[PDB]
């Protein structure tokens, strides 16, 4: 039995494997026309003493 399981453990081939998996693709996606200025207001605060 014990021969016996060690032949049909290397005819099957069980061994520590891992699953492979496949790669991802890049999201090149096209932008939008939702363009917003760099405006910005001036400070009022006065200075310090």
């Amino acid at each position: 039995r014990e021969v016996s399981s060690l032949k049909n453990k290397l005819r099957r081939g069980d061994l520590p494997f891992v699953v492979p998996r496949r790669m991802a693709r890049k999201g090149a996606g096209d932008g939008s026309d939702e363009e917003v200025d760099g405006k910005a207001d001036g400070a009022e605060a006065k200075p310090a003493e």
